[PDB]
């Protein structure tokens, strides 16, 4: 079947807009996951888990009989395709069991532990989601096994698709670096926003770069990826050891034994993958990843035996029987039990990448001390798998249930409490009124505003307005935030805020969280007055103010926008066109194309853009609410012409005259060239529209302003 | 970037089943096309196109003063991607303006026409519909020209994204037959569902099949294909005649100097395509096919010409400016107007295509016929371009406005007027009593219930339980329907319905399409009695009966089921796998994921598979309406392998004992298989689920009812 796709594989993709509505989801548009899972009796759920763990089933024997091992590597995995870059993966929507994760190799056998679920799932229904089963069941697996986690969050909704991301361009899994599709340029740098070494996997190849068994140079790639995981040194050395405490690895025999992966396998295979013809082909004869490595004397237990043998061994390098490569310790006794023959036991073997830990000179630095304090890594690897497995929840306020750490933790951007009363309807009224005879314009309170609630992301729901982080470092200094206006603004509205709480009785103030928002609303509904057009823009209070202290900077980076469509800025050249970046940023705003195409065209005639460009202003009557981006854009009167200095930049003229009348960029001329897109802006460009325009304008700039409020939810 | 459809290119797409939805729409929920429309004021439009008619823009000059021929041309070529066989394409969502048809060769330069057509759009806004508003400019066009048309009717919603048509497999545009991805087999036999010869094409190539200028041979295609867009060889006859009777084909140089469709063509282009670098590129100089023919003396008025032309030369095998062949009158004075060029005059001209319709014998009658009595000529003409352009609008209460035409014809599938009061719900509950009392089945009731409801399609709004058509030529017949079966319970059905409207004062009656509906609930409301569940599903009267003599049999065919996966049946074996079919016809349906998987789970435990057949029955309990099917079907306990007998087969074998528990086919299995389908299932397969299962089966049971009563709308 020929696709559009097919035809034209380099245009625009909007269903990446359009995924997850409500047709796709089984759940009446009432369901409330939040709600449901409040009910949930978590501590019988957890007894049941916790039941599984020693429960083996002959179709997936457990590995010493206890299948914690198996269900570790299943959370780790559900949360490990985190890239921070642009918050997406992560085991916040439950991905791991639709295509491709599903699929990927480094998930192999993964749908048996999925599969091991199911009894559990279906006894608890809808009270709790898969995304949410993922990670409780691994948190119960280290339970089991001795290890106190730091807590759980519940709040993970499931998702009924399968998610659109960018995974890298491969078209052959695993494929080594240096092909034509390389994800590696230049000194082995990693293009952004991938995390990952090679296609299908998690972040490194256990072998080595490339396959090449150097745990020095596999450190390299370690650090590189653990860092485009939101992760450091000390939490990487705390989650590898930590993990490689329990169960071990499958490689009983060549690898070409496995078949195909689930979205291959056949229908009766009912959703499992990698059937293997080796032997039996599970439990003792497993093959999965091909390595053959058990870390520890009691894979069934915590202990600190990872780096006791880390440590007390020296290691040489030796083959899996699937020949991959693994480091064996030389000439020690075989202490480490086997899986399933109690009258057998083995040698202790590493990975290289285990390896990487003691020969890295940071790694080994933190190692020793790990080892030498085993309840310092006891601690680090409790935080640093709440912070694996809750880093793309978002705000505290989705947490729910019985379990969630009350220590608020920097990597969390938290929010303080707020502790007085609110303002109301009158007061919003006031605040607005006194914004405007402050003589701030539309275009300056539209402008911050926007900045400051469109740092947000629904892939792993960071950013957004509420903490006024657009106040303090990195934010203030984006050049995207233009840092000198910025400046002005915030001072004249902070004198507002001064006298407004000064003057109030019995506690009650507002925050500057919600005094900018406030004032991009009556930014717009000022615009909309000068459009002839009374409106109200809906506005609610609550956010609160949080401090540099209680802010990250480096982690706050990733939140910069070096494209922002929405102010027609783009803070360098880049290989993605313009317009891609556009519905890239649309999606992490979790906007349709509608409701895009609706702002792009308000945000331009409302004076939005960066450094005051004029292109895409389409109007004469900047700083007005109108739909005239829509119906200068559609007007055949003009024809456009990219400029001789600028290839992005284009010239409209009237076709009669030659007059030069607009200019644009492709983010502004994509409305009026694919097909879609087009289709949308001749509804808010025909002569009926300008009511709808406004209306669905003030709709959109709330939703903006609101998307981090999950205290309002 | 690459995606799942890259990596499992055969795997199902459920994607078609959640097009279409509120994400995609710019309208608000609450917007009804059809209220917009009845207040447009029609007469102000078709004003306001009789003046564009004329008014010719610099961008894209009107052939001799006048864009009849252009309109014409884009209004048939709207329409003209019909197919019979799905009901796919037409005219009536006016997908034209999408990809791919707004790209196909043989829709080149009609952007432009759409492009004129913009500030009429804008006027109106939504209250005329793009795909409205291309069916009444041919209209106008004709009726500027001096033709009468028979009618217009609007109501074909616009849709805010492009459909998933199977078009064809071919990879390059308009590719000859015989290549790898042939849409020909065997005796130049063309794969059903398509309609055209070539991809990218309407119906046939205008040089000759495969571009070899043989009439006779030509004609072959001509038949074949108008026959899959539902017209016989007068209606054939009748419209190429009657369009080639206007305007003139485009062809003034090679077509080497055309660029880009408009899907490829660069974003300065804003929409069109086809640019020329020869001579001015438009006008005199334009370039669209590449053929260069004018069929008349007067291409811009109504005429008897074209058959003058046709039967009064005879022709010769030429080629135009572009190297197409094209035929010229021999001898022939110099006697059809230039389109730009006042002094100069030209021989006439016809398309092999033209020739058709003297040179195939069958045709040749009909064109003497239409020659000698023009009036029947134009009423044929008249009647076939009505329904050409209305053929995929379903029913006539969905016709809107003042100019509907007030005969029925036959090929409306028509319904007779409800002249007597309806029954309520205290009859309604009676009726529903006899039909439980007469001892048929569950299974009887819901699989006759489904037989007559289910070959609605909302592709052209053909089908559903509306007339009675179960009881006539050829439905009754066929063998999806059970014709055994069905002759008995619509026997039992007669006897009630007999009973109960002589029982009856007032004028009161059922019609029996009401009562097999009806009768169907009662079968449901049972099934869920023996579950334990108290329902009551609702009922719409109002259907009524149609005749056999409202019923064309042949055209009737098209919709006989050949894949119905939702009673397990296959009348054959095909190439596309059965679970393919099964969402095509979901598709068709207008079922999202959901309600599909609810709805296949639930016939399953009803017992409405074709024979009585156990595949996929898998319960204890046939006829009550439980979850049964997915609880069962996600049992890890069981086993699935395809059968020796039949590799489309499967046994489901404890997985302890090896006992034969079940069997099932594809379309069982593939709800266990596929990744997104088997999230459905295992909502459905939990144990807070059966109350949800049964609400659930109910509402798209309903829908299902409800598919063709517009008369509700
Ligand atoms: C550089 C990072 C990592 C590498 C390259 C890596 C590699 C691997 C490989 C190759 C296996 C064997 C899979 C198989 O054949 O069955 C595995 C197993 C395992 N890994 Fe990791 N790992 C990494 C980090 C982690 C982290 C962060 C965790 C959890 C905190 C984790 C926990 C596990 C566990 C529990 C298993 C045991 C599976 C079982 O018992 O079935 N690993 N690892
Ligand atoms: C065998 C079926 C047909 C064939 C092969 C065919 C072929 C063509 C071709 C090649 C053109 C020239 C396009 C150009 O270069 O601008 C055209 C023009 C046209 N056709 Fe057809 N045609 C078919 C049927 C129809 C029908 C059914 C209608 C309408 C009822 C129609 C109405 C027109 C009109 C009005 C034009 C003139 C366009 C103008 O003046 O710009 N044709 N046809
Ligand atoms: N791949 N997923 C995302 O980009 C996303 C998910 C949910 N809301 C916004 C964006
Ligand atoms: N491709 N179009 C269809 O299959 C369709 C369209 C509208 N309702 C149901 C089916
Ligand atoms: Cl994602
Ligand atoms: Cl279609
Ligand atoms: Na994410
Ligand atoms: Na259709």
């Amino acid at each position: 079947g020929t696709s559009n796709r097919d035809w034209w594989p380099n245009q625009l993709d909007l269903s990446i807009l359009h995924r997850h509505s409500s047709l796709s989801d089984p759940m009446g548009k009432d369901f409330n996951y939040a709600q449901a899972f409040e009910k949930l009796d978590l501590a019988a759920v957890k007894r049941d888990l916790h039941a599984l763990m020693t429960t083996s089933q002959d179709w997936w024997p457990a590995d010493f009989g206890h299948y914690g091992g198996l269900f570790i590597r299943m959370a780790w995995h559900s949360a490990g395709t985190y890239r921070t870059a642009d918050g997406r993966g992560g085991a916040g929507e439950g991905q791991q069991r639709f295509a491709p994760l599903n699929s990927w190799p480094d998930n192999a056998n993964l749908d048996k532990a999925r599969r091991l679920l199911w009894p559990i799932k279906q006894k608890y229904g809808r009270a709790i989601s898969w995304a949410d089963l993922l990670i409780l069941t691994g948190n119960v697996a280290l339970e089991s096994m001795g290890f106190k986690t730091f807590g759980f969050a519940g709040g993970r909704a499931d998702t009924w698709e399968p998610e659109d991301v960018y995974w890298g361009s491969e078209k052959i899994w695993l494929e080594l670096s240096g092909g034509p599709n390389s994800r590696y340029s230049g000194d082995r740098q990693l293009e952004n926003p991938l995390a990952a070494v090679q296609m299908g996997l998690i972040y490194v190849n256990p072998e080595g770069p490339d396959g090449n068994p150097d745990p020095v140079a596999a450190a390299r790639d370690i650090r590189d990826t653990f860092a485009r995981m939101a992760m450091n040194d000390e939490e990487t050395v705390a989650l590898i050891a930590g993990g490689h405490t329990f169960g071990k690895t499958h490689g009983a025999g060549p690898a070409s034994n496995v078949g195909a992966e689930p979205e291959a396998a056949g229908i009766e295979a009912q959703g499992l993958g990698w059937k293997s013809a080796y032997r039996t082909g599970k439990g003792a004869d497993a093959i999965t990843t091909g390595l053959e490595v058990t870390w520890t004397t009691t894979p069934t237990q915590w202990s600190h035996n990872f780096f006791e043998n880390l440590f007390g061994y020296e290691w040489e390098l030796t083959k899996s029987p699937a020949g991959a490569h693994q480091w064996v310790a030389k000439g020690a006794d075989a202490v480490i039990p086997d899986a399933f023959d109690p009258s057998k036991k083995h040698r202790p073997t590493m990975l290289t990448t285990d390896l990487s830990l003691r020969f890295d000179p940071a790694y080994e630095k933190i190692s020793r001390r790990f080892h030498e304090n085993p309840e310092q890594f006891a601690d680090a690897f409790a935080r640093a798998w709440f912070k694996l497995t809750h880093r793309d929840m978002g705000p505290r306020a989705r947490y729910l249930g019985p379990e969630v750490p009350a220590e608020v933790l920097l990597w969390q951007d938290p929010i303080p409490a707020v502790d007085h009363p609110l303002i109301d309807a009158a007061d919003a009224a006031e605040l607005k009124a006194k914004v405007l005879a402050s003589g701030l314009t539309v275009s300056q309170l539209v402008s911050t505003a926007w900045a400051a609630a469109s740092t947000f992301r629904g892939s792993d729901k960071r950013g957004g307005a509420n903490g006024a982080r657009i106040r303090l470092a990195p934010q203030k200094d984006w050049e995207a935030n233009q840092p000198e206006q910025l400046a002005a603004v915030l001072e004249t509205l902070e004198a507002i805020r001064t006298a407004f709480n000064g003057a109030q009785r019995g506690g009650k103030q507002v925050s500057l969280a919600d005094l900018i928002v406030l004032a991009g609303c009556a930014g717009v509904e000022q615009a909309a007055k000068n459009a002839g057009h009374a409106v109200t823009v809906p506005f609610a209070p609550g956010r609160a103010d949080a401090s540099q202290e209680q802010t990250d900077v480096e982690s706050m980076a990733v939140l910069e926008p070096v494209a922002d469509g929405f102010r027609n800025y783009l803070k360098g050249k880049y290989r993605v066109p313009a317009e891609v970046l556009l519905v890239d940023k649309a999606q992490l705003l979790t906007l349709s194309a509608p409701e895009m195409t609706v702002l792009l065209g308000g945000l331009r005639v409302l004076g939005a853009n960066v450094g005051q460009s004029r292109h895409g202003v389409f109007t004469a009557r900047e700083q007005a609410l109108t739909n005239d981006f829509f119906v200068n854009l559609l007007d055949m009167g003009t024809e456009w012409k990219p400029t001789a200095a600028d290839a992005d930049v284009f010239e409209g003229r009237d076709r009669a005259t030659g007059e030069l009348k607009w200019t644009g960029t492709r983010v502004d001329l994509v409305f009026g060239s694919h097909s879609q897109l087009r289709a949308l802006a001749e509804v808010y460009g025909s002569a009926d529209a300008q009511e709808k325009f406004v209306r669905d304008f003030v709709a959109v700039w709330n939703k903006v302003m609101n998307l981090d409020r999950f205290d309002l939810a």
